[PDB]
């Protein structure tokens, strides 16, 4: 019965937004009690007229941070690191710098002291240049005091998690994490045999854009994946216990809240809200000032399990793409919305909310 009204519902949620934001192409995937439903709209590539399907690859941008967090959860589970480790414990080249005093949890949750949203332009994809950047960096704020959303920050957390496991990040992801989650259409670097599925991204004036290489790009924003595979990842998050125990615990470690900013509780990768919550409060939690400005944290006495009546989500963008994922453990409901335009987070949340709230309304006793 909830599946009955879903096409009308997703179309009403999606198409007005696609029109208002000139989105060429967009794929939705929803898990409702573990049944997958897909809805594809428009074009993966304008030039070649290729339609979006559930197998189209999209750049998911910062949604990649939840995969990064899962690898870290693995390292935690395997006793290779702890969240209270000093950063420089896992990279001797950092010993003597400010990262002697910054914890892994600080890096993971953007509280190291104001690491910038992006690396400076002058920092190339090069081990020494990244190392030298961290060695010379001086903080804006005290560690643990301010949240400033930051690629160098969770970037370093992933890179450190990988060193703790004794292997490069990309290899760990490609040979262990993606195979462990059963994801065969998920890539940090799209192989030759899959390039035909890689959507074009579209920027301002329909400039075609696909993400270029960047320092710690893999860790922060590197994943390309299909709506069907990202939904599989969401489904693993909904039911971690359906995985081989080391990976169940790894997912579980990404479902623990450390502090609040407004209505949002910060996890490793995932950000969480009480459910239900209003549309406007969820958009505020996903607002440009949330991402771009520093905020004072409300630290929780103890890590909070992000379970029950909670919604966990992550937005992610690149210059050409805009992704959003959300799941509600207490409704057994997951959702992925992938587009080849970076359109505003408030509109992504608008689509998701229409879907989530449409599905909830359906559950009432007829009176």
């Amino acid at each position: 019965a909830p599946a009955d009204r879903l096409k009308a519902l997703v179309d009403a949620a999606v198409q007005p937004v696609m029109k208002a934001n000139d989105i060429p192409g967009l794929a939705v995937a929803i898990s409702l009690k573990g049944e997958p439903h897909y809805f594809s709209y428009g074009l993966a590539s304008k030039e070649d007229g290729r339609r979006v399907t559930p197998e189209t690859l999209f750049e998911i941008g910062s949604v990649s941070k939840t995969f990064t967090a899962t690898l870290a959860g693995y390292a935690l589970t395997q006793d290779k690191m702890r969240l209270d480790d000093r950063a420089s414990q896992h990279w001797p080249a950092l010993q003597g710098s400010r990262f002697d005093g910054i914890s892994l949890l600080d890096l993971a949750t953007y509280t190291a002291g104001g690491l910038p949203l992006q690396f400076p332009d002058s920092v190339q994809k090069d081990q020494a240049q990244i190392r030298d950047y961290y060695r010379q960096w001086q903080p804006t704020y005290a560690p643990g005091s301010q949240r400033l959303y930051s690629n160098p920050s969770i970037g370093l957390f992933g890179y450190l998690a990988a060193r703790s496991l004794g292997q490069p990040f990309e290899r760990l992801m490609e040979q262990q994490v993606f195979p462990a989650l059963g994801l065969e259409q998920t890539h940090l670097d799209v192989p030759e045999a899959a390039l035909a599925q890689y959507a074009q991204g579209y920027g301002k004036d329909d400039r075609p854009l696909r993400v270029g290489p960047g320092p710690l790009d893999a860790e922060g924003y590197g994943v390309k994946t299909s709506a069907a595979d990202l939904l599989r990842f969401v489904d693993a998050n909904l039911h971690p216990e359906r995985l081989d125990r080391p990976w169940a615990q790894a997912l579980d470690a990404t479902h623990r809240g450390y502090y609040k900013v407004g209505d949002m509780t910060q996890g490793l990768g995932w950000e969480a809200y009480d459910w239900p919550i209003s549309l406007k409060r969820l958009q505020a939690g996903n607002s440009t000032p949330m991402a771009l400005q520093p905020h004072r944290i409300a630290r929780l006495p103890a890590p909070q399990a992000l379970e029950g009546q909670r919604l966990l989500n992550k937005t992610g963008s690149t210059n050409g793409f805009g992704a959003y994922v959300a799941f509600v453990p207490g409704r057994d409901l997951g959702l992925v919305i992938l587009a080849n335009r970076n359109y505003p987070n408030a509109e992504r949340v608008k689509i998701a909310y229409a879907i989530l709230s449409g599905l909830e309304q359906q559950g009432k006793v007829p009176l």
